[PDB]
């Protein structure tokens, strides 16, 4: 149900000229994972009843920086100041849900259809609506489903990013890779979940949930099976996360 906003020529060019930036910028800064999970939590907050929070630029003020969930993204923002500064037209918005696009395309993930024109908002949304790591499925259907609208399908899928990147035990408290290849974007992160845990590699709660739970089980096997599979339903679902309440809901 989505009706994109028309944007000006001058706007369009400016998405494609910041999506090669990006691209150089992300690989050379090593940071495609970091971006992915700011990117993320811009569009998490959004609350479906509510029509609040949402991939609408707040990320960027201090009292949304200052979320616990979090921690970390400070840098994020503050890599990407300079380069948002050369394309002024664009609303922070579009630019954070551009840079999680290309951290997905330049580690080797699927191209996620990009649609511009999120307007930048004033007010940030309350703390206290990304998930909690040590929860299980109905908390993840809670947040995902009841509060942002996804399916339980985006919920598996979505899970995936964490193919890319890992915990710091000074942000969250976590700590270290879910994979091998922590900066490329690939099946591992489910093909390492079936196996059980390998020294090195991290698995939270949330992750080990979806082993358990009746209806994310099948998907975990589908995608450990089939990383095309795994690409088609998570450029499905990216998609549709970067674009909560934008466009309608
Ligand atoms: C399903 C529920 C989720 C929970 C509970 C969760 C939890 C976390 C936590 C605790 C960390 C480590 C933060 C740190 O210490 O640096 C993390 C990082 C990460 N998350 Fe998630 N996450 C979830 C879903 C997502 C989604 C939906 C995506 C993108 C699709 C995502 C992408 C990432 C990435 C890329 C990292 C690594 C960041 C880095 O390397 O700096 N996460 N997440
Ligand atoms: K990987």
């Amino acid at each position: 149900g989505k009706s994109y906003p028309t944007v000006s020529a001058d706007y369009q060019k400016a998405v494609e000229k910041a999506k090669k930036k990006l691209r150089g910028f992300i690989a050379e800064k090593r940071c495609a994972p970091l971006m992915l999970r700011l990117a993320w939590h811009s569009a998490g907050t959004f609350d479906k009843g509510t029509k609040t929070g949402g991939p609408f630029g707040t990320i960027k003020h201090p009292a949304e920086l200052a979320h616990s969930a979090n921690n970390g993204l400070d840098i994020a923002v503050r890599l990407l100041e300079p380069l948002k500064a050369e394309f002024p037209i664009l609303s922070y918005a579009d630019f954070y849900q551009l840079a999680g696009v290309v951290a997905v395309e330049v580690t080797g993930g699927p191209e996620v259809p990009f649609h511009p024109g999120r307007e930048d908002k004033p007010e940030p949304p309350p703390e206290g609506r990304l998930p909690d790591a040590t929860k299980g499925s109905d908390h993840l259907r809670d947040v995902f489903g009841k509060a942002m609208g996804l399916t339980d399908q985006d919920i598996v899928a979505l899970s995936g990013g964490h193919t890319i990147g890992a915990a710091h035990k000074e942000r969250s408290g976590f700590e270290g890779p879910w994979t091998s290849n922590p900066l490329i974007f690939d099946n591992s992160y489910f093909t390492e979940l079936l196996s059980g845990e390998k020294e090195g590699l991290l698995q939270l709660p949330s992750d080990k949930a979806l082993l358990s739970d009746p209806v994310f089980r099948p998907l975990v096997d589908k995608y450990a099976a089939d990383e095309d599979a795994f690409f088609a339903d998570y450029a499905e679902a990216h998609q549709k996360l970067s674009e909560l309440g934008f466009a309608d809901a």
